[PDB]
Parts: C-alpha cells; sequence; structure tokens
C-alpha cells in the first residue's frame, strides 16, 4: 500500500485508540474520584460541583462517539480489559506512522522499564538501548521490520534508571486479510543473563504464544477503516458541554488546591482514591486537564487523517466538514477560557436564579443556539410602569431574563426567583417615549430603569444585541 494510505488508516486508529484511553479516563474519575467524594460527607453539595461541573455530561457526548467508532470498527469494549488479563511485558507500534510510534505498553512493561505510559506513547522503542547493547543485533531487528518479518533475539537494553537487563525480545508483525502490516508486536523477556539451550528454547515458545494471544486480543483493531468522517461529522457539532467546563476548569483546579492547604482530613482521602492503578500514581487535577486537552487535540487529528485521503474519495467532504467542526469547537473553547470574568458571572447567576418551569433546564454559563458562548451584556433593577413592580433583569447577549428579588459579590447572597418567560432578542423593537419601551410582537413591555444614565445604558446594549441576533439569522 501506498505511504499515504498506509499513514490514512495509522492517524484513523490514533483516533479510534486515543479515543478509548480519554473516555475510559472520563469514567475513571466518576468511578473512583466523584461518587466517593458525595459520599464522603467531607464537602458540601456545593463545593463537589464547583471542581467536576459538568464532568458527566463530557461523558455523556464522548461515550456516544465512542459506541459509533466501534460499531464502524466492529469492535466490543472488552480490548481494553483483553489486554490487561495479558500479564506480559509487551508493547504494540504502528509502521504506517512515521519513526514508528508506541500506541500500547502493558503494565508489566511499564513497571520493568521504570517509565510512565505519557513518557512512552508516541515515541521510538529504541530509548531501551545504550552503551553495552549489540549495534549488530540492534540491526537484526531493523530488518525484520523492512521486511515485515517476525525475528527473536536477545540483547541489554536499560531501564529510566539505567539498570541493565537481557532482553530476549520477540517481533512479530500484525496483518490483516490483504496481508498488509498494520501494527507490530514487541514482547520482551528481561534477565539477567544471556540464556542459552534449554533456557533459551523456554523463553522463546513463551514470548511466542504471549504475541498470538495479543494478535488474538487487537484482531478487531487490526481491520482497515474505510470512512470516519461522518462520524466525526456528526458527533463534533454536539460537543457542547465542554466550553463550559473548560471555562470553569481554572476555578475548579485552584478550589482543590486551597482545600487541601486548609483541611489535611482532605488531603488524605484525596490521595487514598489515588491509590488506584488505573490512575498510575497520577493525582486527580491532572485529569481535569484532559478534556481541554482532548478537544484542542481534534483538529490536530482530523487533519493528519483529511491530508492523507485524496480528493475523489468519499471519506473527503465528510473529514472537510469534521475539521470546520473541530475547530470551530476548539474556538469558542478558547474563548470561554479567555473570558474569565464573563464566565464567573454566568455562573453566579446560575446558582442565585432559581428558574423553574421550562421544558428545558437553564444553564446560563453554556452554548446559545446561533451566536454561541452565552456573554453577560447588563443588570439592574427595573420597574414596570403602571404597576412599579421592583424587578430585577439579566441582560444577555441572546435573551432578557427578568426576576424578582427574594450585586456579583462572593459573598452576598441574594436570591432571585423567576418572574416571566426569557424573552429572546431575535424578536423585539426597542424605542423612546428614566422610562423606556421594548416592543414585543405580542405584547408591549413598559420599564423604568434606575436613572437617566441607566435606561441609555439599557436601550444601547438591548438594541445593539439584537441587531447583532437579527444579521447573524439572516447569514443562514
Ligand atoms: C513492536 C516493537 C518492539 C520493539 N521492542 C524493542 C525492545 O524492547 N528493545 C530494543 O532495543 N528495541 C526494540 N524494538 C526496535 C526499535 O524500536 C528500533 O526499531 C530498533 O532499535 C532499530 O532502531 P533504528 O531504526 O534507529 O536503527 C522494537 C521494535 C518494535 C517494532
Amino acid at each position: 500500500l501506498t505511504p499515504t494510505e498506509r499513514k490514512r488508516q495509522g492517524y484513523i486508529h490514533e483516533l479510534i485508540v486515543t479515543e478509548e484511553n480519554y473516555v475510559n479516563d472520563l469514567q475513571l474519575v466518576t468511578e473512583i474520584f466523584q461518587k466517593p467524594l458525595m459520599e464522603s460527607e467531607l464537602l458540601t453539595e456545593k463545593e463537589v460541583a464547583m471542581i467536576f461541573v459538568n464532568w458527566k455530561e463530557l461523558i455523556m457526548c464522548n461515550i456516544k462517539l465512542l459506541k459509533a467508532l466501534r460499531v464502524r470498527k466492529k469492535m466490543s469494549g472488552e480490548l481494553a480489559t483483553t489486554l490487561e488479563r495479558i500479564e506480559k511485558n509487551f508493547v504494540i507500534t504502528d509502521p504506517r506512522l512515521p519513526d514508528n510510534p508506541i500506541i500500547f505498553a502493558s503494565d508489566s512493561f511499564l513497571q520493568l522499564t521504570e517509565y510512565s505510559r505519557e513518557e512512552i506513547l508516541g515515541r521510538n522503542m529504541r530509548f531501551l538501548q545504550g552503551p553495552e547493547t549489540d549495534r549488530a543485533t540492534v540491526r537484526k531487528i531493523r530488518d525484520a521490520i523492512d521486511n515485515q518479518t517476525e525475528v527473536t533475539v536477545q540483547l541489554i537494553n536499560y531501564t529510566k534508571s539505567g539498570k541493565k537487563f537481557w532482553n530476549l525480545f520477540h517481533l512479530q508483525p500484525m496483518r490483516d486479510q490483504k496481508g498488509d502490516v498494520q501494527y507490530f508486536i514487541g514482547v520482551q523477556l528481561d534477565g539477567t543473563e544471556h540464556v542459552r539451550d534449554a533456557a533459551e528454547r523456554e523463553g522463546v515458545m513463551l514470548i511466542k504464544k504471549t504475541a498470538e494471544n495479543i494478535d488474538e486480543a487487537a484482531k478487531e483493531l487490526k481491520m482497515p477503516v474505510k470512512m470516519i468522517g461522518d462520524i466525526l461529522s456528526a458527533q463534533l457539532p454536539h460537543m457542547q458541554p465542554y466550553i463550559r467546563f473548560c471555562s470553569r476548569q481554572l476555578n475548579g483546579a485552584a478550589l482543590i488546591q486551597q482545600k487541601t492547604d486548609e483541611a489535611p482530613d482532605f488531603k488524605e482521602f484525596v490521595k487514598r482514591l489515588a491509590m488506584d492503578p488505573r490512575c498510575k500514581g497520577m493525582p486527580l487535577s491532572s485529569f481535569i486537564l484532559k478534556p481541554m486537552q482532548r478537544v484542542t487535540r481534534y483538529p490536530l487529528i482530523i487533519k493528519n487523517i483529511l491530508e492523507n485521503t485524496p480528493e475523489n474519495h468519499p471519506d473527503h467532504s465528510h473529514l472537510k466538514h469534521a475539521l470546520e467542526k473541530a475547530e470551530e469547537l476548539c474556538s469558542q473553547v478558547n474563548e470561554g477560557v479567555r473570558e474569565k470574568e464573563n464566565s464567573d458571572r454566568l455562573e453566579w447567576i446560575q446558582a442565585h436564579v432559581q428558574c423553574e418551569g421550562l421544558s428545558e433546564q437553564l444553564v446560563f454559563n453554556s452554548v446559545t443556539n446561533c451566536l454561541g458562548p452565552r456573554k453577560f451584556l447588563h443588570s439592574g433593577k427595573l420597574y414596570k410602569a403602571k404597576s412599579n413592580k421592583e424587578l430585577y433583569g439579566f441582560l444577555f447577549n441572546d435573551f432578557l431574563l427578568l426576576t424578582q428579588i427574594t450585586v456579583f459579590s462572593p459573598k452576598s447572597n441574594l436570591q432571585y426567583k423567576m418572574y416571566k418567560t426569557p424573552i429572546f432578542l431575535n424578536e423585539v423593537l426597542v424605542k423612546l417615549p428614566p422610562i423606556f419601551h421594548i416592543s414585543h410582537i405580542d405584547r408591549v413591555y413598559t420599564l423604568r430603569a434606575e436613572s437617566i444614565n441607566e435606561r441609555t445604558a439599557w436601550v444601547q446594549k438591548i438594541k445593539a444585541a439584537s441587531e447583532l441576533y437579527i444579521e447573524t439569522e439572516k447569514k443562514k
């Protein structure tokens, strides 16, 4: 197969494999961090929500994505568990990608070489080699790869600290139906001395049998993929919850750090939850950064697939739209991160304005229907004329919310009850007769501001945001 078509499959599976690991990490935090902390009675219901936020919603998005990938790949969820049951030292590499990167490494291997998964994935396996390593033995391994054949040799490798150990290494290519090599299997039998005769014969049989079990486990993964863009193009516009989480990931991380330095009982309970072998000795404050890393990873992956996809290919069109949506999703995420002050205000409104009786729950710190990330514009007291009913209004870029007090200060706690249905700015006109009038098609609202300078602030901001809404809706 051509290197272009070859790199294509490597990048499509780069998307699938990394997604498996990512979704797996999301389910871990919910399993061994979220639920335990909720039932520990160490933190209040409010403090927990300030950290995880919409973590549950993040999983609901990627699961729908991952499941769709699995059906197309004809996979089951068993691959991860099936590989873990093989308690042997081995890795899997992808020759379709430059310098033959490592895409998987067993727990036994990581503990043997004292390396972590993050330090290994994406890099070539040659890091094990050192000064006392037979460079002639190494060449035999390279030739086996170039000829796409199996080989079994013995050489000296080094750990992370630099510990020497003999390596009864076995190489074996993984092939599909057409005999095309998709991956390489590398089994390592560590030892202190060079094995000969019976000692060598027994070791070879074990590492070869191990290689066969791995080939059986990764059987569904070996098969090539025809199309993948149509799936990405259908799921990416539904990655909305990321924008809220990434806008609050900074405050959520600072909450954990602050709570640790003021509560020793909390610090101990967290590290005892990081006791998990699937955590790989990695703290909770690090899993929070993963969603931000993942959304910025998509445009890099999709582009690699797109560049290795010809124009006449039926998947080329879907990858184009997928790349656009991935970048639009990434852009809106970065905007939420930058607009820090706007993020805190929307979340404050969420926890102080009781909105009930709607067809769908109202999330202020979220995405609008057409204008993207919601933005707070103006607030203040508003008196409805001919009634003089004291109401407090919140102006957003897409709608205006009228409430009733039962401002953005962290300590002061006022509770706002929802007054009427949120009036969207796509159907309202504003004119002047501190009294101002807004023109809804069905009914006419007559409100009075706190002062003259306030009315001019209301009229201008409502009008400017209304015209921005209309012209945006006229684009499509
Ligand atoms: C699946 C796989 C596993 C490998 N495992 C080892 C290993 O455990 N130790 C080692 O020295 N080389 C290992 N290699 C070989 C190196 O990755 C590399 O191909 C070899 O050292 C030749 O390096 P070179 O391209 O710079 O000549 C493995 C290769 C593959 C494909």
